[PDB]
């Protein structure tokens, strides 16, 4: 075939959450995997695919805040995890660091796959800083296993969810926001891989921007009326949430949707704020698509990489 298949890990509480949010609200072209050392919290997990690791290690009653714990279970568990990733052209896996499963395991999870030679991709979340200096230190230890294990990685600092809340907004609902990162992502990714463009972009160019990366930023913006494509483009650089600032990018997938009305005129002017935006020269791999039942609506996806 041509058609690449698309896999989500979630590892531990916080990346099972995810998966199960991400089912939630409903997700078609991909294969979901949920991992935890926690028996309970995977029996609750919507995911096709299931792996406890650590059965022996933790009895099921999760590893505590031993990244080495985590680390050891995926180790021990390395060949269900395989068979579980097997026939996957491109993974993410996302966790939430300072855990000890997420922490210890997500890398192992992400250097299994990227050893079977899919594009690993990583979203992971730092704590907030309410839960103090030890688990910040050891989420940035994660983030630093993360970074060595995967292809790209896109950090979600939690206390960038304090600056997209009011003082009523429910938890669950800023969650959902960490969360649809990773989902918009992979949708994006997947409509792209999946959908021939007035310039064509495949899974090939993916690769090309995200194979081997270290740090990236991974956003979408949607925009209607006049001045639609300056407005999306500025949308999908400046998330709030994410970490990686586009300044400094060097390498950008951009991918801009629209209608049979999208003009040339605003495609170029949505790349040249992109272009313009990273303050530097950026190798712009770039795509459009036209989707026609699309009317007054402009969709820009962009990856940045290169930091
Ligand atoms: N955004 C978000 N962050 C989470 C969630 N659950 C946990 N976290 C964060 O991830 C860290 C690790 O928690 P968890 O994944 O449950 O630990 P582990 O499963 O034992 O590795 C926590 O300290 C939180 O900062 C979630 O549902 N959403």
């Amino acid at each position: 075939s041509h058609m690449a298949t698309l896999k989500v890990i979630g590892v531990g509480g916080g990346g099972n959450n995810a998966v199960n949010r991400m089912i939630d609200h409903g997700m078609n072209n991909v294969e979901f995997i949920a991992i935890n050392t926690d028996g309970q919290a995977l029996n609750l997990s919507k995911a096709e695919s299931k792996i406890q690791i650590g059965e022996k290690l933790t009895r099921g009653l999760g590893a505590g805040a031993n990244p080495e714990i985590g680390k050891k279970a995926a180790e021990e568990s390395r060949e269900q995890i395989e068979d579980a990733i097997q026939g996957a052209d491109m993974v993410f896996v996302t966790s939430g660091m300072g855990g000890g499963t997420g922490t210890g395991a997500a890398p192992v999870v992400a250097k299994i796959a990227k050893e079977m030679g899919a594009l690993t991709v990583g979203v992971v979340t730092r704590p907030f800083s309410f839960e103090g200096r030890k688990r910040q230190t050891q989420a940035a230890a994660g983030v630093e296993a993360m970074k060595a294990a995967v292809d790209t990685l896109i950090v979600i600092p939690n206390d960038r969810l304090l600056d997209i809340v009011d003082k009523s907004t429910p938890m669950m609902e800023a969650f959902k926001e960490a969360d649809n990162v990773l989902r918009q992502g992979v949708q994006g990714i997947s409509d792209l891989i999946a959908v021939s463009g007035e310039v064509n972009l495949n899974f090939a160019d993916v690769k090309t921007i995200m194979s081997n990366q270290g740090s990236a930023l991974m956003g979408i913006g949607v925009s209607s009326g006049e001045n639609r494509a300056v407005e999306a483009a500025k949308k999908a650089i400046s998330s709030p949430l994410l970490e990686t600032s586009i300044v400094g990018a060097q390498g950008v997938l951009m991918n801009i949707t629209g209608g049979e009305s999208l003009s040339l005129f605003e495609a170029q002017e949505a790349a040249d704020i992109v272009q313009d935006a990273a303050d530097e020269d950026v190798n712009m791999i770039f795509g459009t698509v036209i989707n026609p039942e699309l009317q007054d609506e402009i969709v820009v996806t962009v990856i940045a990489t290169g930091f």
